[PDB]
């Protein structure tokens, strides 16, 4: 059973969490083709730690590793220090380089600590903002696409005030989404995918009884990226399309309007995917857990879930 | 088996659909005791005619009726006529008032046709306006509340842009909303209901990180909610409860927010409730089917299962 089909770049995440734990017991479950599909990202010493704790020595002669957020002192399994966040950046970083110039098809992200990374003196609002960052990128060129219980769900805008996100909408920028999540579908084994656009407004404005955002801002989108020769409805009202279930890629206006049916339909066993020039950033939908880190209780469903999304045939 | 324990008022709704009908079939399945309970408002024309037609003329007899919505004319079933759109409405006005002045605790509306309604030169936007015009009161004063799959959503806007929404959020307006629903929850049968508000900007603001509406609007609210000693939970990001499923009544602030959930998990089995000033006002869920209209095909269980919700047991 098979589920990596494709190069792929891990990187590890906080060095002092479970990240280096769950990669390995992740790696562990795979044939040894499927391993060396995977490239490692991250600081050896911590995959020599969570080897020692995990009982799989063996594991790390089958590997394929490239050092990034090497440690100037020992492991410290739990504590969260400005190293560590360092250590996930440049581990992230790396991996991001190597999809950015082809190494990999895409990258997998393990967890962060948010903390650390602040202490670091690093800014940090999300696995978006870094990859626009690092991809000399604007960080609304870059978007987020959930995906869970079968719903692709791209966002326009994301993680701001509704007010700030409705002064922002432009057709350029739901233009710029779109393009961006069917590259990413192409990427996840639907190559031509049938897209249904999301309403400003309650039910699309319908006309222009319910404000005038849809006339000017999704329509005109919509009317355009029909043009380029893609198969796209809308806009329509989201309670509406989401409920016929007969499209590829939804396309989300406002955060809310795409993380409610996810997390509704698929609480645990969602994906984030961060979309920036050909780069799909996935992470593992879970934080760090400090509090067990090292005692090698840490489930790795969540990590093989992900790879099987991104690591997919078509 | 007994669905109803209080009083309700039900109007036929369009006199040439299958209102009558399917009235007439759903106070059959009743007890003596539970048809008490029921005052029904429309043509006493269509409801004798509707009964030679199913065969059920013994029921008429024991049947507790007002007349509203009577015709000039002889009743002409499945024909779309201005007339019947008049009765429709006379009918439902006069339900309500009856709600209003406390004949009885809810109403139920059978279907209506809006072109019948409309070629009678009526405006009609649905019961949520209709309720409005006739208890005197601003359309932003009732409130919907949507039931289905278990989750009520009671909608502090609704059906307007959402900028419009943003601009008319106050304490106060969230603070009716919840009053009026948990008055509701009473009557469905939840007498001291645990809440969940949602957050008007993603994740709550996430303190005020996403914008100051939260911290201005609906942490006040919930503050004053408490006080008045309800179990009031949030703000919370509306994405985050709904997962939980741990509340009786949800409070979402836009349109989308709440109609989402819905139509996603109950695209079929839900009622709507318009709620104003006393009043609960549901419809039935389907149309009034004109093709099918005197040709006894049409069956009543929608009605029923609209009797149980606001017929439902202290
Ligand atoms: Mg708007
Ligand atoms: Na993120
Ligand atoms: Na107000
Ligand atoms: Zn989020
Ligand atoms: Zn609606």
């Amino acid at each position: 059973m098979t589920i990596v089909h494709r190069r792929l770049a891990l990187a590890i995440g906080d060095p002092h969490g479970i990240g280096p734990e769950i990669a390995l017991k992740a790696l562990q479950q795979l044939s040894a083709t499927e391993r060396s599909l995977i490239k490692v990202y991250g600081p050896w010493s911590a995959l020599e730690q969570a080897a020692q704790i995990c009982q799989m020595e063996s594991l790390l002669q089958d590997l394929i590793h490239e050092e990034a957020g090497s440690l100037a002192q020992p492991v410290q399994c739990g504590e969260i220090t400005p190293q560590a966040g360092l250590s996930t950046v440049q581990s992230a970083t790396a991996a991001i380089r190597a999809c950015e110039s082809g190494e990999v098809d895409a990258v997998i992200a393990c967890p962060h600590h948010e903390t650390a990374i602040h202490r670091a003196g690093i800014a940090f609002s999300g696995y978006p903002s870094l990859l626009a960052n690092v991809l000399g990128m604007n960080e609304d060129e870059v978007f987020l696409m959930l995906v869970g219980a079968g719903l692709r769900i791209v966002h326009v805008t994301l993680h701001e005030s509704v007010r700030s996100a409705l002064e922002r909408l432009s057709p350029q920028l739901v233009i710029n989404a779109v393009d961006a999540a069917v590259q990413t579908c192409t990427l996840l084994g639907v190559p031509k995918p049938q897209v249904a656009v999301f309403g400003i407004n309650p039910h699309a404005s319908e006309g222009q009884l319910f404000g005038l955002e849809d006339s000017q801002i999704t329509v005109p989108a919509v009317e355009t990226l029909r043009k380029r020769g893609l198969t796209v409805d809308g806009p329509m009202g989201a309670d509406m399309v989401l409920a016929q279930r007969k499209h590829d890629l939804y396309v989300a206006m406002l955060h809310d309007q795409g993380h409610i049916p996810i997390k509704l339909l698929a609480p645990n066993g969602a994906s984030a995917l961060s979309i920036g020039g050909r780069v799909v950033l996935s992470s593992v939908g879970h934080g760090s857990a400090m509090d067990i880190a090292g005692r090698g209780v840490a489930d790795a469903t969540a990590l093989l879930r992900t790879i099987a999304l991104l690591g997919a045939q078509p």
